[PDB]
């Protein structure tokens, strides 16, 4: 029963005008998980990059993006890092 934690890397290309998921969570907004404020994957959108390349799961918690923290940073600058990407994205995340 306890907590662990798998650490996985994905590299995914936008198709058309997203990376094909969304991030929930983040530094003074609601905590996905109670206490937590990290950034998760809260949906990934069915045939879009994401689900197709077919690595990262709903509940991944985003540790980075392009090498770029997910860690320790709001919503909104999440959101930001998200918007300034390009056509390609190495995400790391923890499965807990």
């Amino acid at each position: 029963g306890p907590l662990g934690s798998e650490v996985i890397q994905a590299l995914i290309f936008k198709d058309d005008g997203s990376l094909g998921l969304s991030i929930s969570g983040g530094v003074g907004s609601s905590s996905f998980k109670s206490g937590d404020d990290g950034i998760f994957v809260s949906k990934i959108a069915k045939g879009g990059p994401c689900d197709n390349e077919g690595t990262l799961k709903i509940g991944d918690k985003i540790l980075s993006v392009n090498e770029i923290s997910f860690t320790g940073i709001t919503h909104e600058k999440a959101v930001e890092i998200l918007k300034n990407q390009d056509s390609k994205y190495m995400v790391v995340v923890e499965r807990s």
